[PDB]
């Protein structure tokens, strides 16, 4: 009741300050899940937000892409230490092709723009772009957040599984994890649950098709599913060895970037966890190219670390944070792209008081 009164106060304050129409929060504490829903999914329908409302995940999608890769790896189909041209023939004898696959999940392969160039409008043109790519820095010396490199990780993983990326996600990975309402492509009868996004002028919008969109920012999910994905990463679920390893392997620490440790798509912060450090590592300035220091050997999954990922599209803003050792996790999903800093503060405030 106290925790429920706190969540409601913090939730309402952030919605007031950032003009959020709908908000869905889920928390898990030692397997116990609780759900907090506010506002509406659409101003037009007036439908209330619930734990089964679908939101656009934006870059939280990348954590599923990365889990696809390590699952491939845990089934003998993809060793992430191998060069890109081991598992992507069209990049044989290229600069990118020589670089190990893991740099695509860690954002350290050599410099990319955050979006796939507008001149790329089909798969042939995407291949030619990767063929014509030249690095600005050596692999692992700097970190540059980017959909091109992440999206290529997804392509590689699905090619190792002999199927299209959407099929690898929707017919293999998501059901294997027990995610029954998580989608790249939302089918017709689920269309009724898909929240409306609201943009910078508070106008309705949903994310569009784009090259590598599926692979980098195109997953839609409910808070009920996403907190299940958080629980899998905490170490609940009792999946079979390869999937359990896949989950754990995404949270290996490969690089130090200022105060943050860079994993496979996940980012994390070791103890003592302070808000100031979380706010710094989640700021918009972190998208710029940063100096990075390799961790060799890479750090095993750290139970005590705060693991997180921000996710955004033009209409949506999401945030996932969890600590495996305290079996403490949170998902915050909104139909507004509001400041990352408010998302982090909201999570920090709730998890501070969730744990006795």
């Amino acid at each position: 009741a106290a925790l429920d009164t706190l969540v409601q106060t913090e939730a309402r304050k952030v919605m007031q300050e950032n003009n959020i129409t709908g908000l869905s929060i889920a928390i898990t504490r030692h397997g116990k899940q609780q759900f907090y829903n506010y506002g509406v999914a659409s101003k037009a329908t007036g439908q209330p937000v619930s734990s089964d409302t679908l939101f656009e995940l934006g870059s939280i999608s990348k954590t599923f892409t990365a889990t696809l890769a390590t699952w491939a790896q845990a089934n003998g189909r993809l060793s992430l230490t191998q060069s890109i041209d081991t598992y992507m023939p069209p990049l044989r004898d290229t600069r990118l092709g020589k670089i190990p696959v893991f740099h695509l999940g860690t954002h350290t392969a050599g410099g990319f723009p955050i979006q796939v160039p507008e001149k790329v409008q089909n798969t042939r043109q995407l291949m030619d772009y990767f063929k014509a790519w030249q690095p600005e820095y050596l692999p692992g010396t700097h970190r540059t957040y980017a959909n091109p490199s992440i999206g290529l990780l997804g392509v590689i993983a699905a090619r190792s599984m002999n199927m299209p990326f959407q099929e690898a996600m929707q017919q293999r990975l998501f059901p294997a994890l027990g995610l029954n309402s998580t989608y790249v492509n939302v089918p017709d009868d689920k269309q009724t649950l898909y929240a409306q996004g609201y943009n910078t002028l508070d106008e309705p919008v949903r994310v569009n098709p784009g090259i590598l969109a599926a692979e980098a920012y195109g997953v839609k999910s409910s808070s009920r599913d996403l907190i299940r994905f958080v629980e899998a990463n905490i170490g609940l679920g009792q999946y079979d060895a390869p999937l359990q390893r896949a989950l754990s392997d995404t949270r290996i620490g490969y690089f130090k970037v200022g105060g943050m440790t860079q994993d496979l798509a996940w980012e994390q912060y070791p103890t003592p966890i302070h808000l100031d450090v979380l706010l710094a590592g989640n700021a918009s300035a972190m998208l710029n190219t940063q100096k990075a220091d390799a961790i060799e050997p890479p750090l095993a999954a750290q139970p005590t670390a705060w693991v997180n990922k921000t996710g955004s599209t033009n209409g949506f803003g999401g945030y996932v944070a969890f600590i495996a050792q305290k079996q403490l996790g949170i998902v915050i999903l909104a139909n507004k792209n509001y400041p990352n800093e408010e998302r982090v503060k909201l999570a920090y405030r709730i998890l501070q008081h969730a744990e006795p």
